[PDB]
């Protein structure tokens, strides 16, 4: 029977206009949702208007699987325990093309878009920048065409919601599906077991992974789609689930679970990592098996072309165990002899390096893992046996090195590096920026580029147009496409051409207005939340990373209390208002962060109310930053703050964002910073403090904060402040911990760079004073900032270290 | 922005022809479940034609559910432990006249539709005939216009899926929602939260139920159609959810949740379920009854003066009894109503329906465990108690004795609550289930009562739907049906007593014979391309679907099938009429009785299956995992319907009204629905046999002896002998030992004792079934005069005598 070629989507897409919307807008309320007007709920409405997108993202999106299967690219395969996607209904609808014609039809049926757009819940499957990099990736690899994967983990309850309560910071659940999400489709039918324990039989045939427990791993597939070009990629995450002497079974149940509940150390960090490796491996190599078009047979299976068609990217340590799982199923499993599966393997694996300092790299016990993966340990064992002699012919009677390199780390209790693992199993291993990726060869893995010098490279990080400009910024976006119309979005490069404009009088007051406009819409959200009052022509200073000593919020805190002081002390003088906003999550457990929290809230609660200050000054602790929030107050800042100690920084992410979007920035020379200010000049970005090579001769002489206590007036005085409980009235020696810290054990020297932090925030404020000259800098910081954009990350990795053509052309249509 | 009156479901459905039902087919194979042709698999393509159909269902339920809103009737909710649904594929399809349109969509996309209904799950809510009662029920309120409700429990494990290996009954794990189910829509947005465990504490304000340990109950909403009158009802299950220092609270994770998992094949567990569906469900009928006003979810209403005429609760069984102990928690500690009001209002909007038979099978809980897991429904319990046993003691001073009888508490090893007395306290109407039934009620089991309130006692004799029973199973007999009277029958099934004018024609007594051949060749090729068999298509089919019980006496049926082997043995040149004869039911774990007896009737098959000198004469099947699909396969296929049970052991039937809406006749004892039956198709055309209820009376009056039958009886013994030395079991003698020893020792149901009427009753059959001629008229005059039977007829009677409604058989506008 050839009648079911008319099984098809050929006609289901209708026209896409006004009219066909909104009749599936409709069908979706009522027949999807079971639901009328009568009863709807505002959040009814926006499942309607997702369902109604959905339609137009999943044709596309069976289109290009289609291509695919007919195709037969090289497929690539991006492994992360972190996916920070945001929201997905405007980002779907500017991809699509479809936000117009949506905004319209809701508009002719009363209801109004921007609404349903707030009702969404940010996705609870990412953290950081690590896990944002991720969703920027996704979004550029279906832009340049990639036949691209995400997969991870479908966390239940994503990294808790942040309240704050009486200043200090609160965690509850973020149970961001208890509605569902209309984005995600289950695959029950694809549910795949993964095993844990048991133990290794050797047959004198192969070897036999025996007795093991069992957790079923069950498939989520979200569609992601390219700027305008039709693809559509498919973002796969895994959701675990049991099966069905005495009934501790129940435990059994409860264990297997909370793989899936949530993010962060036990044996459950380390079960979740192989969960995420072993599910997506047997999917992998499935599509291999089953390559030809229309035909759902295992058809191809000699594994010496599977580098060609498999690329699988390592994103930090966390998937590294795909590496020995890739070992167990060709040797194990295919039966390929092990020297043939090995360079399959290294073919096919690549690793991405995030972190500074050789601390921070991941490693696991070995009891560990030979209870709970005990062939996977071998397979570590053997692959080590054999790396090490590669080490020993090529420096013979070196037996330093040699303990230097192997994958078992001595002390007491051996552990297992999985740095090291990645290194030896990937063709390619790569930092995210340029002077991490060099200190990548100089220092942390020296031996290793020493041994394999062409396996290293760089891949500066980036962030997608679409979301960081196109999407929270429509004004910006606007003026800068009646100049030079809307290439741009998918080749910011072409932002350069606004160097023709830096003096078009104009063009200044546009991007004066712009950023203005974002101020108001931001000023009075923060005061239906914060229930204050922001003065909306006060210069807003921004600082939105994680809490953390490194990252430095202390020393935003002694300016914001420095400023304080000297409006105090002379009432009368004029001063630049400022608005200071600080906003990111703290580590539970980690005290200090907490403190830092309290310290920001505190200050709030005085400069806020002193009659005296007025709205000269500001303080705000922005309430659980995450990227919605992100894309609300990235737009509206002036100042963006990025002020780590030098040396501690690989990337940075964030920094770009605010470049982007017409922020000045005052950073130290570490990270993103300094190719961001090669990009636009060292003239145009605010540069204080020590360098790397400042803080090294710091260390090697000793650091004492006390020498800048005695020599530093205004500095002594704000510790005193703290000290006698001026910022917490009621608990005098509440910030105790603070001060001791700052003054006899601070790893990330703050009153180093206070003296200069506080000058370079005077040159800030003075060039505040001459808006002309402020927006002629912030043209010529957006005019430069092509570099970061992600299409131009992924065409690297696409072209130096994947071999696939990046291509911007369109897929057909449906 | 009035402008909102364009959401509207005006013309969403589309017009009902092939090419927008093939369209809309592509749209949900694609959109709704993100798959292609490619990928696709006979599953997927079921779920897409059940999105298709769906989509016809919301669009008269949205109005169906407007409709209700805005001319407020009385609402009636239909609380049931049980929901045994089958497939409801075809159903939706025959009850929205789509069928023909869909059969021809999938025929030019390339699909069999036959194939893709065959992939559908029964629906694994319900176990016996009390669920499946409560399914038939629902369709005829559906059918009838009523606003009425279905609550009950998700179940997920389902029941269990029988196998049968090496004649024994294993049991497999059924869970039909591993894949989802396309008919049901989740509702987070109304999780209501379930409380349990906490104290009393009694303040000079009123009492306040704390520290309670709580479980939240997720309801899911499936429709269900009336036939080809636009009317959609709702049935509304409820799951259970956990909500989000130690972790030894993951038993709170457990311990909630598996409320959802399973039947009961009784503890805690069974009494949290009872509670849980209970508890959901009164709070989401008080929210509905505030919510009186069309376009609005305000709390308008909070007069509840006038709940019972807008409210009616049909307690089946004694299951959600906690309903009332419930209603009156929330009217006097939530809505803070004064006792008196408040049981005034319970009584007028509960009423109870018996299902059972006997003094034991009935349901108590002890005090302990009540006072532990629902301490403020103990408290309630023993107020209600001691105001009943006011008017007890008014209405007859000085009868201490019925004092105690009548009691919701019972003293003994430990003290417990009577929930039948419960029930009969808080209700208005107390029904049984057929009439003999009803009559041993107010006789025996609650005789004290009915003497207290004699008006307080009904009959509401079971039905069985003609949907799903008649037209969807066998369309040939609907067919040649509608040829002579019209289809107008299908709604009023009295009609089918114009089929007895027929009687002497011709023309129907061949097409009614030829149907049942269909069928019976049609069934016989499931059995072939489903399990090895063989299967003479011409045999008469001798049919009990029962489970199996001691009572039910398939082990009577056993005896009869062994007795004609021996005489096909004896004299095996002498003309028999040849018989298959099948048998199907679960047993139920634990039962080690029920477990032999398959054993047993499988074990015989080896024997006389495989016997050369046999033949094809005499054929014995026990029919493997017995559920709805099967049934309706194997009803419409019957010629022989065995209804055997020891008389006045089965409270109605169900089953045997399906038999002989098909065109089987009965074979059957004074029992039940049976009696009805008999007195409706006329004594001279029912096989009726043995002992009637007062002559089990008086064996038990002057004492069963087994020991007497088996010996004036030479033909019994030696079936004793054959079981006893091993003739069915030639590898294991002694097998059946225990079935032995039960028949000839203690039979609590007199096996023996029918032996001889019944074979004899059997001759009368196949002598019969010898003349088809004959057979058939006498057919004609069953089905001709199954009316009676219909649910449609039954749901009236609870209707206009139970909740006080009106019946309505007219047509809801249309999409
Ligand atoms: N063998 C095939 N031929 C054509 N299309 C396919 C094939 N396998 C998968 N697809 C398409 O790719 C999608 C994703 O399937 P998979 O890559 O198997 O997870 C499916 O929805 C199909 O639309
Ligand atoms: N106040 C109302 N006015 C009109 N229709 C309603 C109203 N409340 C509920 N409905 C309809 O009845 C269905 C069931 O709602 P409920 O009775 O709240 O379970 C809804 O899906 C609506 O279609």
């Amino acid at each position: 029977q050839e009648k079911r070629k008319q099984i098809s989507v050929r006609g289901l897409a209708g026209v896409e206009n006004v009219t066909e919307l909104k009749k599936n807008f409709n069908r979706h309320l009522h027949f999807t949702l079971v639901k009328d007007r009568n009863v709807a709920t505002p959040r009814d409405y926006y499942f309607a208007l997702a369902h109604t997108v959905r339609d137009h993202l999943v044709g596309r999106w069976i289109r290009t699987q289609q291509h695919y299967y007919e195709k037969d690219p090289k497929r690539i395969y991006y492994l992360s325990l972190e996916f920070y996607m945001g929201r997905t209904l405007q980002n779907t609808m500017v991809n699509l093309a479809l936000e117009n014609a949506c905004d319209e039809a809701t508009y002719q049926l009363g209801l109004d878009m921007e609404e349903l757009e707030e009702i969404e819940e940010d996705a609870g499957l990412g953290n950081g920048g690590l896990g944002r990099l991720a969703a920027c990736f996704l979004d550029s690899m279906a832009t340049l065409g990639l036949a691209a994967y995400g997969y991870g983990i479908r966390y239940e309850f994503g990294i808790f919601n942040q309240k704050i309560c009486g200043g200090w910071q609160m965690e509850e659940a973020d149970d961001w599906l208890r509605y569902g999400n209309p984005w995600e489709k289950a695959r029950p039918e694809f549910t795949l077991p993964v095993h844990f324990y048991g133990r290794v039989e050797h047959t004198s045939q192969g070897a036999k992974w025996v007795d093991t427990q069992v957790v079923l791993a069950m498939p989520y597939d979200t569609p992601v789609p390219g700027y305008r070009n039709n693809v559509v990629n498919t973002m796969r995450l895994w959701s675990a689930k049991a099966p069905n002497g005495y009934i501790q079974a129940v435990l059994d149940r409860n264990l297997a679970e909370n793989i899936s509940r949530v993010l962060y150390g036990k044996e459950l960090r380390l079960k979740q990592e192989y969960f995420v490796v072993a599910a997506t491996l047997q999917d992998i190599i499935r599509r291999f098996k089953s390559s030809k078009f229309g035909c759902r047979d295992p058809v191809r299976t000699n594994f010496d072309a599977f580098p060609d068609k498999v690329a699988i990217q390592l994103n930090d340590t966390h998937p590294s165990l795909a590496i020995p799982e890739l070992m167990r199923v060709l040797v194990d499993l295919e039966r390929l002899d092990w020297d043939k599966a090995w360079e399959v393997t290294v073919k096919t694996c690549a690793y991405t390096n995030h972190t500074v300092l050789p601390e921070a790299l991941e490693r696991w016990p070995v009891h560990l893992l030979e209870t709970l993966l005990p062939r996977h340990l071998q397979i570590i064992y053997e692959i080590n046996q054999r790396f090490l002699n590669r080490v020993a012919a090529a420096f013979p009677g070196d037996v330093d090195r040699l303990r230097r390199m192997s994958l078992v780390e001595e002390g007491a209790v051996k552990r297992i590096n999985m740095a090291h693992l990645c290194i030896a199993g990937s063709h390619a291993v790569n930092g995210v920026a340029r002077i991490h990726s060099e200190i990548l060869k100089k220092t942390i893995f020296k031996d290793f580029y020493e041994l394999e010098p062409h396996k290293f490279q760089n891949k500066t990080n980036g962030i997608t147009p679409r979301r960081w400009l196109v999407l929270c910024n429509p004004g910006l976006a606007e003026i800068i496409a009646e100049r030079i119309g809307e290439e741009y979005i998918s080749d910011l490069d072409q932002l350069r051409k606004l160097l023709s404009y830096v003096d078009d009088e104009a063009f200044i007051r546009d991007v004066a207005k712009v950023k203005q406009e974002n101020k108001l819409k931001f000023a009075a959200y923060l005061e239906r939340e914060y229930k204050v009052h922001i003065n909306p022509n006060s210069l807003f200073d921004v600082q939105v990373k994680r809490i953390h000593e490194y990252k430095r919020q202390l020393l935003n805190c002694l300016h914001v209390i420095t400023l304080y002081n000297r409006i105090k002390k002379e009432p009368n003088k004029f001063v630049v208002p400022r608005t200071v906003m600080i906003g990111g999550k703290a580590a539970p457990g980690y005290h200090m962060a907490k403190m830092i929290i309290k310290l920001i809230t505190a200050i709030g609660d005085v400069v806020n109310h002193d009659p005296v200050v007025g709205d000269r000054l500001r303080v705000i602790f922005l309430e659980n930053y995450r990227v919605s929030l992100a894309e609300k107050v990235i737009p509206a800042a002036d100042l963006s703050e990025q002020i780590s100690t030098a040396g501690t920084e690989a990337s940075g992410t964030g920094n770009m964002k605010f470049m982007l979007n017409g922020a000045l920035t005052i950073g130290t020379m570490d990270g993103a910073n300094v190719e961001m200010a090669e990009e636009a000049g060292e003239e145009n970005f605010f540069i204080f403090g020590m360098r790397v090579e400042d803080v090294d001769r710091l260390d090697q002489r000793g650091y004492n904060a006390q020498e800048y206590y005695d020599r530093i007036p205004e500095l002594r005085q704000i510790i005193e402040q703290l000290s006698s409980g001026f910022f917490s009235p009621k608990q005098p020696d509440l910030f105790k911990d603070i001060v001791n810290m700052l003054m006899h054990h601070d790893r990330f020297k703050v009153f180093a760079d206070y003296e200069e932090y506080v000058k370079c925030q005077e040159r800030v404020s003075a060039l505040y004073k001459n808006p002309r000259e402020w927006t002629r800098m912030v043209i010529r910081n957006i005019a430069t900032s092509g570099k970061f954009s992600s299409d131009r990350t992924i065409a690297q990795y696409a072209r130096e270290i994947w071999g696939v053509e990046p291509s911007r052309q369109r897929l057909p249509a449906p």
